């Protein structure tokens, strides 16, 4: 009961995703990809509340499927503006599309019990994880050479979706050095975004320069976490 | 199931995408 209304639930939202996605390729807006990408979130959300409690519901399970290749239609158009515009903005929101189509194949593999795809999921999130620190390293690069403090709070967004990705993997298999290793380059270069937030914030002063300049370092000590366990 | 092998193109895609970047 609970669980079929989670499943209605998810299936609204992915339909209302579909319908922004075909008005985006028409010459659209990013904010209609990103609406998109809000609105399959929560249905991912749900279908996870849906699979906890009555794991095995093939109609869970096909939803959880139907999520993840919408969540690369976004991430498909995403990457396609990112590099017509240029803009590394883009590839960070391409990048979360991707890694809750991978939270969505990983709870559907799971909950079928298909280890073949389950292991797959994780692998796929160790390679997402070096993606997000590339495009958290041209963040950086952007923000120096452009001068955007908003580019920094999005570089310590790339990192810590980072961080969630290797969580993904480190979680299923704790002895996997390649996860374990990109956790330890991820904090270190969570670190160097906190000594970017820092010192712009001396400058300007300014809350929330300060406050993402302790989170960057708490999440490197999750990372660190990760790293050494 | 064969998302598995289709979500692994997505993050290598996005690979080559912001190596791409570049130019």
């Amino acid at each position: 009961e609970e669980v079929q209304e989670a499943v209605e639930r998810a299936e609204e939202l992915r339909e209302e995703a579909e319908e922004l996605i075909k008005k985006a390729r028409k010459t659209g807006d990013p904010e209609l990809l990103r609406k998109a990408l809000e609105a399959l979130k929560e249905a991912v959300r749900a279908v996870k509340e849906a699979i906890k409690r009555n794991p095995d519901n093939e109609e869970a399970v096909k939803t959880a499927v139907r999520l993840a290749r919408e969540l690369l239609k976004v991430a498909e158009e995403l990457k396609e503006r990112a590099e017509k515009t240029g803009d590394p903005r883009l590839l960070l929101l391409a990048a979360e599309a991707i890694a809750w189509a991978i939270e969505a194949v990983f709870l559907a593999a799971k909950a079928s019990e298909n280890t073949e795809g389950a292991l797959e999921a994780a692998r796929a999130a160790v390679k997402l994880a070096e993606v997000a620190k590339r495009i958290a390293k041209l963040l950086q690069r952007d923000a120096k050479k452009e001068g955007d403090p908003e580019l920094l709070k999005l570089a310590l967004r790339a990192l810590e979706l980072a961080v969630r990705a290797v969580e993904l993997a480190i979680k299923e298999n704790p002895d996997n050095e390649e996860a374990v290793e990109t956790a330890k380059r991820l904090a270190e270069e969570l670190r160097k975004v906190a000594e970017l937030l820092e010192e712009r914030a001396k400058e300007t002063g300014d809350p929330e320069l300060q406050e993402l300049a302790k989170r960057a370092k708490e999440v490197a000590d999750r990372a660190r976490e990760l790293a050494k366990k």
